[PDB]
């Protein structure tokens, strides 16, 4: 537009806390357009949790975003229930990659504009081995993600395999772009 964006080696963080029950994506996302970031930050180390007593209350999302959370805009009063919605740029090489995301409660990642690993629904900590996407040509890939906790126990950790789920890796500043150039 007309404001320069922060070049960062992550995501671009929003968090919002609602007093509305959070049932699955659609809730999460409907929260995301109903108002401004309840806080930003700088996500460049996505690895949250785990912790106790609902995200949204008392310093709860400090310490599940830890190393992320010195970057907060604001320290969020209490809520309910809360989550995060993250956007920007992975550098991945052409390939088959699949994500294996460990979380409490529901999420969806995006690459390139197609879902990629989707948890519609609340649940306790749970991990589940999605399917495999193939990456067209290397480079900066537009990838979003939404991620909540209704209440209780939460946690938030998507991780990525380029080898047929051999080894995976965290999203970190090794890879992540907040718009798609080179940080440094
Ligand atoms: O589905 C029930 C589960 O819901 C989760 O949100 C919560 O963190 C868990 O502790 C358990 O209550
Ligand atoms: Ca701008
Ligand atoms: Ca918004
Ligand atoms: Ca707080
Ligand atoms: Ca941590
Ligand atoms: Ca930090
Ligand atoms: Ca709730
Ligand atoms: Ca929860």
């Amino acid at each position: 537009d007309s404001t320069p964006d922060s070049l960062f080696a992550g995501l671009v963080g929003e968090y919002y806390g609602t007093n509305s029950q959070l049932n699955n994506i659609s809730d999460f996302r409907a929260l995301v357009d109903s108002k401004e970031a309840d806080a930003t930050f700088e996500a460049a180390n996505i690895s949250y949790g785990r912790g106790s007593s609902d995200v949204a209350k008392g310093t709860h999302l400090q310490e599940f975003l830890g190393s992320d959370a010195s970057t907060l805009s604001t320290d969020p009063g209490d809520n309910t229930d809360g989550g995060i919605y993250l956007q920007g740029y992975v550098y991945l090489e052409a390939g088959t990659y699949n994500f294996k995301v460990t979380a409490d409660d529901g999420y969806e990642i995006t690459i390139n504009g197609n879902p990629v690993a989707t948890v519609d629904n609340n649940q306790s900590v749970y991990t589940v081995t999605h399917a495999s996407f193939t990456i067209s040509e290397s480079g900066y890939q537009a990838i979003d993600m939404i991620w909540w906790d209704q209440g209780g126990d939460y946690v938030f950790q998507p991780t990525l395999s380029a080898d047929g789920g051999s080894t995976y890796f965290v999203l970190d500043s090794a890879i992540l772009s907040s718009t798609g150039e080179t940080p440094y």
